[PDB]
């Protein structure tokens, strides 16, 4: 997977919109993930018992998780694929400690796209959607390779 400078600039332009409200994007993205793929909520011992969207929006623990994933992913995207140093410790923790299947990184990727389109449709058109899909596929491909280096095929 390879992105053009142009495709990287589309990614960073929409990420600028995420950064106008990091915590609120984090909430929307994790709630979409948990509503669309409930099994993923079981991975978060601090908030796996939340059953409603209102309880999810009121949760400090969920809000903090949302900021964690979006600050990390923003930093990775700003590397424009030169993200070996960021992905190594992410693969280590998500493969060996959190036990997150590659399939769940595919789910949260879909949740990111869904929220970007829901919140920013005047801006997140077909070119932005294509470029972001390419950037999240590169992320998936590279972290999947790291998982295999650690002895996890999925
Ligand atoms: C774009 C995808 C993701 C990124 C960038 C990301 C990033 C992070 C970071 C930076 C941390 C804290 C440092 C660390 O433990 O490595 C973390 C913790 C964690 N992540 Fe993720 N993550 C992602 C996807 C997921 C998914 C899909 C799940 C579960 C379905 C997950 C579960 C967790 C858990 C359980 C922790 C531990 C949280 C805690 O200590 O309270 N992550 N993630």
């Amino acid at each position: 997977m390879v992105l053009s400078e142009g495709e990287w600039q589309l990614v960073l332009h929409v990420w600028a919109k995420v950064e106008a409200d990091v915590a609120g994007h984090g909430q929307d993205i994790l709630i979409r993930l948990f509503k669309s793929h409930p099994e993923t909520l079981e991975k978060f011992d601090r908030f796996k018992h939340l059953k409603t969207e209102a309880e999810m929006k009121a949760s400090e623990d969920l809000k903090k998780a949302g900021v964690t994933v979006l600050t990390a992913l923003g930093a990775i995207l700003k590397k424009k694929g030169h993200h070996e140093a960021e992905l190594k410790p992410l693969a280590q923790s998500h493969a060996t400690k959190h036990k997150i299947p590659i399939k769940y990184l595919e789910f949260i990727s879909e949740a990111i796209i869904h929220v970007l389109h829901s919140r920013h449709p005047g801006n997140f058109g077909a070119d932005a959607q294509g470029a972001m899909n390419k950037a999240l596929e590169l992320f998936r491909k590279d972290i999947a390779a790291k998982y295999k280096e650690l002895g996890y095929q999925g």
